[PDB]
């Protein structure tokens, strides 16, 4: 079996449960940002995923309709969706917009909401309508319909609320927190773009076309350990549809249940897996620590959003070889970058 | 050409325009009900079609979902939809729900509303969902979604309103009128059911399965003249997808300038009428109101028909349908009980 | 395990097998009608399901074509299909139309018949034909084709036949039995219609739009015990797509919270939910309505309830005669707990005289 | 009828014919780029549309495969496709890749090529393959197949060629011209983004997500006249699916609608925004505006060089009224120095 | 269990692996042709299946386009495809075109090649194009495209080559071997055609409409034993979608151990062909006769699925199974009994 020993770990919040929704991008983004609030001495927070998920879907439907169905309308998203959301829509506390509250449950189940909204967006974006209807204020009626259905299944967004003695608006609550999206950068490592440049990752959930800095694979992994050792956490978006990532919580990349010698990939081998569909933008998580196994092979400690009903109560151990091979992109505070890597990027 | 002379005509309301919506069933039903209110000395009314159209679509979506997509969800309907609707939902005046008010228009255009709601109902009724979501009051969430989208395109139903100095609810306003759906019967003439019995017409827009009394074809046409001659109007449902039905205001069934001048008409048998209904040649296309009788130069008889396509036609929205066309292409009719002849009424078991 | 002891059960016929066909509505209707003939002192009968199944599909194809595909064309049906069928088409004995006789079998297998007829009806009802062809007597040609294909797979309906020494027609044989469709009523229990009224159940196999009397749930279950205790059987249409409905011959509605409370384990095969008697979930009228509204209770299967039995622990069960053959634990007999029947029943059909007098007065039956 | 009198017009090249293909984006871009070369004193060029069209489709096929079918694979494109293409793939003259040369024709007909390549990309991008094959050098095999089919219908890209006495490569020939994509900016006018900012236009053919500067509608129209009056031409992307846009060579926005001068509908910023939101203004056609003309009644028109050949009333030249351009323009591309100095400060272009 | 004892067997080559492609028709055809060369004193050969598979698909695409999609375009084939192919395209040795050579493998995997070419052929044969493009020499452009894609996944056909000391062309290498397709006949046994006549089997992979001689079932089985006893091997095309066909290396027709087999009549064999119970599934080579422990007869069958099976890729098919599930066979003339051979008129 596996016996792990923590080398260094940073403060995180309680593990949440996305349940039946493709909202891992928002649950992991807020797990990362909540660790940022603890790190900045602002206390522990429980930010509402459903608030940003609601507003993001409204924007994605607009993107799908404007591109006549080119932008797919689905439950997925990115870390930039939350970074854009906090500046554009703001933030609200979890209690204001609770998951499943509208269908008498406590966890998310968006299968029926998707079934209706997918059909609605497709009827507009991929239909034969030649003129979309609007009211006397030039407001689109289909946007009202899509927003109304989303509110019935996710809830009504509050315009004002009281939280811990203070009355807030979604934007003033975001300013209350003091986070700012300008202080966070997205990082990747691929060869179909020049190094030390910015490009938007060609993945379906990046319909906002958020940019990422391109780093060499070895310098890319240097940011991982530097972020943990400096007191930072990592928003980790990676492929988890591999034989090495199991249910138990161990994500390894063995060289073909126990520690085995791992296969350390080249920059070209990593590129081919991204080129041949073997590495896809599947899951978003948070890396908050480093650990070792019995044989000394390294691991990153990962906080998932699948509840606490696992061997390590919702904490997974991803080997450094697995992270080097299957990572799609990461988001960390710019200050977590090493000074040399940070100068190379033109920050 | 045609030169018509009125034999008898009964009071009707102004001609309305259904426009870009399949709501002819409601506009003709309210044209019939408004003439009924005039007939009983209650005055002129302008009832809101969009109110009944809104509530009917909500029920039709429920029928489609309960039957897992068997009941088609479309814009059509029947006269019974309005008779059932006034007793269940009530009535509101036109000013409380106007057509097109929600998309900066004055007439209906339900193409975008249909495109959304059809996709919504299909995602539920014909999808792969095995358990539909509900709140803590056991209210279906999909019904809230379908109702919300309908309100965005058709308007919000009023719960109370002021009309001519008095505050009403849709239920209390219907009671003002004094009409009763029990006092109206649906009549048809086919042979795939026994005569003088009741059966629901097997047409898509009869998803409520409202029943109709079956009469022989000759006795069926007797109700037409008896209703008009005694002072009643007829809610008329007929197939208008024939070469004889023209945009010039006339609807003839000529025997072989077939549609421009009066010609000898083909008077169908009961079997010939049955075949056209069996072989798709007679379908539930259009709903109108028959309110009068007219003659041509050569003495052939016509029914004066009030359409719902506006007034931009040869006779300002009025069609002249020959009795031969009406005998052949009528799907069903709805009249007050007292418009039937006493002998025919006794055969059907009415009181 | 389960140990059942009969409290009261009424005479039934042998258990039949529908096999590979969605004809449970007819087999259960005839299990009910055969029990009615035994109760009325008419003897044992073996009514031909394939005769009624043939004629019902012809009417269902006509409904699909007339409604331009709105009425779905499938193998299902209702109890009213048999009640309407015996008055319209009549009855013939089993030996005159046996299942599988046309493809060298003894049991039904209508997969190929459905594959052809579904495509035929759809080509007419959902096609782009604007005028269907007819002969010089105004008879529809597509109806001849659909009937011809049905006869090739099900057999030719007899116009005359000899049964036990006498020559019959399907109509005259039905009159011999002395049954009358007027003596049977359909009952249901839902809230989307007023109680003590009649409405047609909004289910696909009710394309004939037969009516059912609406009763409160407690009064609805009163007809079950009163019919069995007075000597009548019940045509039972119910949902069987539940975890409690097992292939072992039991149909239960266990309360998961209580079973896990009585379990030694916390809330976080071995649960034994359906293998032994457990505390049942006694649904409310609203809980029953929600399951019908949210697709959790659907018109799946038609069976016959003919008796009442209790287990070792005294819980009540309805004895159910299925149409899946006798290769089961109780040889084709199921024990359905009253909680399951109260929760998952779509509708039932019983003789009028099986109703309590008070329930009969509230509905207006004479 | 119409009788137009020119006010000012700038040098253009001969009118070409895109024919069957939906390559208007490349033909109009090269009409614009050829006018830029004349303006900068480099002479006339006849740039190969098929060379850039070939390389653009391979990039679009890769984008469709990477996004699992989200990026649509079709014949369309944008002006940025040519600006990116000349810097990435370079430029070759028309004689090195001619239209229709591979199927014994002289004009483009890409209906069969699209039928094959659309099915190929869809089988990869939207199929059920879970691992795409590659050779020993990690080169994707499907990319070889898509490129091979494109070469069979469009021609083989030259690796070296001789033009006017000197041997060139596609990269070296582009450097000879002296063009730079940095000297060209994309401009639009919409309100769903802040003014004087950059955003990618949400149209299918902008799959590269090229940015455009957002200007108020009145300042947007100021760039049109300033560019023409100072000697520049405009790459004009606009909606042509209107009743006012006729095949006779006129494009009007009437309030005999398109046969005589009539009062025009002067759209607001909101009216222009609504048409873009409700599908009434779509990225349909790319053309080049190179001059200004008169009505009999003094109304203003932009002289437009189309890419539909010369078999029209004005031999492939359109007159677009200033009201039509104000209402139906999606975006334009001009040299930076065609912008007024004040507008350049608001956008921050140096 | 089973214990088999060989009665008589003929020389064969090693078992090969088709791996992941429907090229069993060519691998078995060349197993038959290689055994044909051994009996004729010509030595051992390894003919390239990928060469014939490449050219056969080019002809099948032309057949699909000419019949506007009626002829299906798939990976399957027949024994006549190889007999026609060797006379039309010739023969090349294996190492000049190897499976997987183009995608860094050693065995075939044509799933991606099929996904592309199927879509290409369908776009032409079943599309709405009303005039297909051609060059100046009247050569079809779509044929160039389909051929180019096939070469990218299967390899470039050699036009000249050196083998064993001499330079050959596909003409000349086929002539070197000395085989002639006229010396090979296809045989079947059905009643929907008159006996002792020729008809093309109504199966999808017989799109070339190659003919087969129709024999009564008992005389059909006489050719099996006569071929083995006289020194010939049999190209065996048969249905393998039965419960009796196991991955353990035996093919029985029971009425793991020897059991009494069911002896089908001519009508029972015909019904299975009429009601889809016997379909053209697999092509193999019969090269011998064997007994089990209990003395009932078996045919020794050489498969093309590699050698990781209980009998190292070789199956034992009972004579009752072959009598029931055989679609057609190909043998040399002289493998036929003399009495049957006059009835068919072959001289
Ligand atoms: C006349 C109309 O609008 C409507 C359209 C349909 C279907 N027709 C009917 O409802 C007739 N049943
Ligand atoms: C039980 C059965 O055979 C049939 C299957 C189908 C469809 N179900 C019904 O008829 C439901 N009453
Ligand atoms: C104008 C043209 O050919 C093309 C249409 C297609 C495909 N349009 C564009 O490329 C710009 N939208
Ligand atoms: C045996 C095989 O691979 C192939 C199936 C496919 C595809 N079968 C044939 O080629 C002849 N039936
Ligand atoms: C829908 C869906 C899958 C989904 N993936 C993403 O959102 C992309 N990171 C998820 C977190 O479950
Ligand atoms: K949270
Ligand atoms: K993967
Ligand atoms: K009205
Ligand atoms: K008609
Ligand atoms: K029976
Ligand atoms: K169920
Ligand atoms: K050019
Ligand atoms: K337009
Ligand atoms: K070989
Ligand atoms: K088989």
């Amino acid at each position: 079996g596996f016996v792990f020993t923590t080398v260094k770990e940073n403060p995180i919040t309680s593990v949440k449960n996305q349940n039946r929704a493709g909202t891992c991008w928002c649950y992991s983004s807020y797990s990362f940002l909540e660790s940022e609030l603890l790190r900045m001495g602002k206390g522990e927070y429980d930010l509402s995923e459903m608030f940003t998920v609601y507003n993001t879907y409204l924007d994605r439907a607009d993107a799908a309709v404007r591109t006549h169905g080119d932008v797919s309308f689905s439950q997925g998203g990115s870390f930039y969706d939350a970074l854009y959301g906090m500046e554009t829509f703001g933030l609200v506390p979890e209690e204001e917009m609770r998951p499943g509250m509208m269908y008498a449950d406590t966890l998310s189940n968006h299968t029926e909401l998707s079934a209706l909204t997918d059909a609605m967006v497709a009827a507009i974006a991929k239909g034969k309508l030649r003129k979309l209807q609007s009211d006397e204020n030039n407001a689109m009626l289909w946007k009202k319909a899509v927003a109304a259905v989303h509110q019935i299944y996710l809830g009504v967004p509050p315009e004002k609320f009281t939280y811990k003695g203070k009355e807030y608006t979604p934007k003033s609550f975001f300013e209350s927190t003091g986070l700012k999206a300008s202080d966070y950068v997205s990082l990747t490592s691929y060869t179909h773009h020049p190094f030390y440049t910015q490009f938007p990752l060609e993945i379906q959930d990046n319909w906002r076309h958020g940019m990422s800095y391109n780093l060499p694979l070895d310098e890319f992994m240097e940011v991982f350990d530097n972020a943990i050792n400096t007191g930072y956490t990592i928003a980790w978006g990676s492929d988890v549809s591999e034989s090495g990532f199991t249910r138990d919580g161990v994500a390894v990349m063995p060289d073909d249940t126990k520690p085995q010698p791992q296969k350390w990939c080249t920059q070209a081998e990593r590129q081919l897996a991204y080129d041949n569909y073997e590495t896809t933008d599947d899951h978003g998580m948070q890396i908050y620590g480093i650990a070792k196994d019995q044989e000394g092979n390294e691991y990153y400690m990962v906080k998932n959003s699948w509840g606490t009903n696992s061997k390590y109560n919702g904490i997974w151990y991803a080997s450094k070889a697995f992270v080097r091979y299957k990572t799609m992109n990461i988001v960390v505070h710019k200050d977590a970058l090493p000074k040399a890597i940070k100068a190379k990027l033109g920050i």
